[PDB]
């Protein structure tokens, strides 16, 4: 759950993001929204940047309609196999 | 889950919201937001609220970039271990 988390943030990050200097903001932004994801937290309008309801409309640019392909991945990963491997691991 | 909940509850309050006198509030702001938090609601943009992004930028104060780190322990240990817990007593 934490690789697939990677997997998954350090796309996001640099897709997103890319006129970005060396900062411990990196490390952090990474790991931050992805975890977040797992509890509930689909950040719902910070997908597809570029949309009229979105909170960021600066962070439109190129390459970022790719962002909800990924995350459309990543959730399936995080709940529909992985937390209920989990569920399935504790109750066996 | 009722011990986590204010294992948590009273460091972010304390972390947060040092300059308070003593009030019937506190009472409720150690437990009101962590059992919130069992039923799916993250309160995105009030951690880490020395952020941007951020609906509490009065609240950015020393010490107050525990709070994530604090937050995401919480959860780890309400949903990954003790729902899937309460699961499998269930189930079983
Ligand atoms: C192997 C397993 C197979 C998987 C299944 C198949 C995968 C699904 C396939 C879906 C098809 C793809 C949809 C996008 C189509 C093109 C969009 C486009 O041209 O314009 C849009 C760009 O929008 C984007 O670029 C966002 C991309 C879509 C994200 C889809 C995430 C998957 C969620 C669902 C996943 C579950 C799927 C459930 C399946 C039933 C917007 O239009 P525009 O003119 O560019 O802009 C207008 C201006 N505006 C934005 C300000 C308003
Ligand atoms: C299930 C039923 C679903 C329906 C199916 C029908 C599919 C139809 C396919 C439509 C694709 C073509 C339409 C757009 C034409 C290009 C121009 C354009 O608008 O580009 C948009 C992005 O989108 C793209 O550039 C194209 C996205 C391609 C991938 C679409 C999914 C492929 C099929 C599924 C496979 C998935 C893999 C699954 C893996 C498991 C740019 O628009 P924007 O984003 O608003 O940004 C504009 C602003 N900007 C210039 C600042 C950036
Ligand atoms: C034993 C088990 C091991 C656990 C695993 C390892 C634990 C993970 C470790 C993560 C590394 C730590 C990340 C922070 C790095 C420093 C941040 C910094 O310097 O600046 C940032 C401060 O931001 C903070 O101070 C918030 C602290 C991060 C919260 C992380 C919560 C954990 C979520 C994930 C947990 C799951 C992890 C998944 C693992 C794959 C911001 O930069 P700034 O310049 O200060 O400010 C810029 C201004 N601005 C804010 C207005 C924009
Ligand atoms: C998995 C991969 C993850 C990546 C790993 C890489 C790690 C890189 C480590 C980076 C740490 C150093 C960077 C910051 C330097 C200090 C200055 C600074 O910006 O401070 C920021 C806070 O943050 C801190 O003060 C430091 C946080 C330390 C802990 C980081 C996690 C440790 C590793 C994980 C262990 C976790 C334990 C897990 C337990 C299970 C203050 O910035 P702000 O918050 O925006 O507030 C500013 C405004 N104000 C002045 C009003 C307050
Ligand atoms: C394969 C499934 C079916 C899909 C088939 C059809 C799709 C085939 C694949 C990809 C289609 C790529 C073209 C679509 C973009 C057109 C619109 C556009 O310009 O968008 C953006 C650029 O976008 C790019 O520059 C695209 C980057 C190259 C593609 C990289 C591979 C991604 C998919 C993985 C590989 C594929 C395999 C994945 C396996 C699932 C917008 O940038 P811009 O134009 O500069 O906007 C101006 C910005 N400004 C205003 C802020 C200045
Ligand atoms: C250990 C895992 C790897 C991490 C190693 C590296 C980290 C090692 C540990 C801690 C690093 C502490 C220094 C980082 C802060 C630097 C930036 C800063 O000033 O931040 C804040 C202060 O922050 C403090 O004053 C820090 C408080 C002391 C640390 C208490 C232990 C916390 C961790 C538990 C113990 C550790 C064991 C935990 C086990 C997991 C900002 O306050 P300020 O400066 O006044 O801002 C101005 C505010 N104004 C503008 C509103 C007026
Ligand atoms: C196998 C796994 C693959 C992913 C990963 O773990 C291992 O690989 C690690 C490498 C890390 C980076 C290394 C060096 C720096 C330089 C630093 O520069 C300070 C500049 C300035 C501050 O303003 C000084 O004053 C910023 C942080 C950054 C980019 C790290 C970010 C986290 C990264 C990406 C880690 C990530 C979790
Ligand atoms: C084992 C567990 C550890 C945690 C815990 O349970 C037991 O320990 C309890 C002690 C409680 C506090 C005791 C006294 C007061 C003073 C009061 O002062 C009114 C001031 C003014 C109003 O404006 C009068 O007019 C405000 C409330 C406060 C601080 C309690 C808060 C809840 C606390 C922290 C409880 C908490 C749930």
């Amino acid at each position: 759950m934490a690789l697939v988390l990677l997997s998954f943030g350090v796309p996001r990050k640099a897709i997103l993001y890319p006129h970005e200097e060396p900062s411990w903001s990196l490390a952090k932004d990474i790991v931050f929204h992805p975890y977040w994801m797992i509890f509930g937290e689909v950040y719902a309008y910070e997908i597809d940047v570029c949309a009229n309801d979105s909170t960021l409309p600066t962070i439109c640019g190129p390459g970022t309609w790719l962002t909800p392909f990924l995350q459309a991945v990543y959730l399936f990963v995080q709940y529909i196999i992985m937390v209920n491997l989990l569920i399935a691991f504790f109750n066996n």
